[PDB]
This record gives C-alpha cells, sequence and structure tokens, in this order.
C-alpha cells in the first residue's frame, strides 16, 4: 500500500463526531491532540498534565533529545483535563470503533499514522513550511519530512519577488 | 562556508558595474542575483534560452533544464540579438568586486551571487522547496544550506493543522 492515507475535511469531522460519542470519554481530545499537533499515537494517549501549558505541548520519549513543543489554540487548551498526572485513559480500541463508524477505510496497519499523517498533508497544502513541520513531528532528517513535500503549492514566481535585486533582505 | 552579499554590498556592486569597460557584467550580474544563476550559466546565456519574462538555464554536467520566471523590467533591458548575448564578463567581474572592495574566500567568486540570491531568497521568507527546484538542486541537502536563513515560526502549526483549517 504506497499511499500514507489522510483524512479530508468532511472525514476528519465525521470522525470527530462519532469520537465524540464514543463510550471513551477521552477519545475526542486524543484525536484531537493528534490532528492538531501531529503528534502519534501513544504520545497524546499517554500525555501527562505538565507537558500542557498555557497554549502549548512538549513530547519527549527519553530525554535523548525527544524534546518537541507544539504551540495549540486555546481553544484546545481550554478543553483538556485540568487534572494531575495521565490526562486520559488508553482509547485505541475506541478509535477503531470509532473510524468504522464514520466509514472510514484505511490500509492495513494505517490506522495508527493516519492522524500525523493527516495533519502533515494538510500543514503542508495549507502552505506551511516543510522546515518548520520537520520540527513538529519530530523528525531527525529532513527526508523524513520530505514525504509530504508533493503537497507543498508550488509557485516559483516567488522569484521575482524574494530576489535581492528587486527585494533585498538584509 | 559559504559567502554572500548585504544590500550595501549589492548596491556597490551594481555601480562599480554601471562603469565597467565591459557593457555586459552589469546585466550578467543582474541575472545571478535574480535567479541564483552560476556565473557560466549566465555568461553564456544564449538567446533561445530566454522567453518573455522567464529564462532557461541548461546543462551543467547533466543536461539539466530548469525555468525560473524574472521580470519584466529584467527582461527589457536584455540583449535581443540572438545567439551568445554576452562575452567574458569573468575578469571583468573580479575587477568590479576589487573595485567594490569586496574580500571573499577563494573560488567563492564564481558562486557568490547565486548564495546571495538564495540567502536573501530564504530570508525574504522564500519556500526552501521552491529554491531548491530555482536552483537546479538533485538533493534538498545541497538546498538544505539555506535553511538557516528561513525564518522559524511554529505558532503556524496553529493555522495550518486540519482540526482547525483543514485545506481539502
Ligand atoms: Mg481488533
Ligand atoms: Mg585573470
Amino acid at each position: 500500500e504506497t499511499e500514507l492515507a489522510f483524512l479530508y475535511e468532511r472525514d476528519i469531522y465525521r470522525l470527530l463526531a462519532e469520537c465524540d460519542n464514543s463510550r471513551n470519554p477521552d477519545l475526542g481530545l486524543i484525536v484531537r491532540i493528534c490532528l492538531a499537533t501531529g503528534a502519534r499515537w501513544s504520545e497524546a494517549e499517554t500525555l501527562t498534565q505538565s507537558q500542557v501549558m498555557p497554549y502549548k505541548i512538549t513530547f519527549t520519549n527519553t530525554k535523548s533529545k525527544k524534546n518537541r513543543t507544539v504551540p495549540i489554540s486555546d481553544e484546545l487548551f481550554d478543553m483538556l483535563p485540568k487534572k494531575r498526572g495521565r490526562l486520559f485513559n488508553d482509547a485505541y480500541e475506541s478509535f477503531e470503533n470509532a473510524v468504522l463508524r464514520a466509514e472510514i477505510e484505511l490500509p492495513k496497519g494505517q490506522l495508527t499514522h493516519v492522524l500525523r499523517h493527516t495533519f502533515a498533508s494538510h500543514f503542508m497544502m495549507n502552505g506551511g513550511n516543510i522546515l518548520v513541520l520537520k520540527e513538529i513531528l519530530g523528525h531527525s532528517t529532513i527526508e523524513m519530512t520530505m514525504r509530504y513535500a508533493h503537497f507543498a503549492p508550488s509557485h516559483l514566481e516567488s522569484a521575482v519577488k524574494f530576489n535581492p535585486l528587486s527585494n533585498p533582505a538584509q
């Protein structure tokens, strides 16, 4: 399955609706965190109150350079549970269930990465700087982010707009 | 270590060029500073490679071919002749740089104008991927050497994410 599947707006909103009606009250938020930051499933699922701060989230695996801080909206921040320790319980099993109700087809074993793919896909499609994206997802190399480059609306007419000759930066 | 020029240097360079015995020096320079063309790519530019508001550079080692758009004002001031548009402005270039009191590490002269284009392109908010094509970089690695000029804006994640602003 050569394709890195991602959801489109319509899917995205139908998935959320189903997630928000999941018998697991934490799913919605976990999915949202993922869509909003591009975090890996576990990264958002195991989130602790100390990674959350007024308008941003920090992800870390081992102190061994895996410390990323991804900015979120006031809206999302305000939705997060105020309690200490782990904000949510495990919710993966409930996810599979929601995705099915939303009529979402995905390649074998892709349910886990789909949200991250979606985030990156749209980020780039929205004109996001691939260099910023590499940091957000926490890739050790830019080659890893290159998988999302084709989404970037390329417009070479910028050479006239950004060249030193007509528009010197300094 | 790659050297590039700043506005003040650029204005003094153009000035020393608009005084060169070689009438082409100033033109070739403007080309490199607007497209990032290697020196030779612009120096040997032939009339057919030019088209209204875009230039097509070609084969260096690999038979390359890319087309960098340009401004009407740059085009409008190009030789309307045929065949090679200019002569050999390299020695004239060195002359101008020296007269401008511009110091550069060994052999940086051939690419300095292109470095300048890249650096400023990136500084001006240019898309690294676009810059990649513009310079004919086979690998994004080569282009990465300009990444540090890119203004980092992680707040953008708040406006580009599919939860709040799905592209479609
Ligand atoms: Mg099962
Ligand atoms: Mg000589």
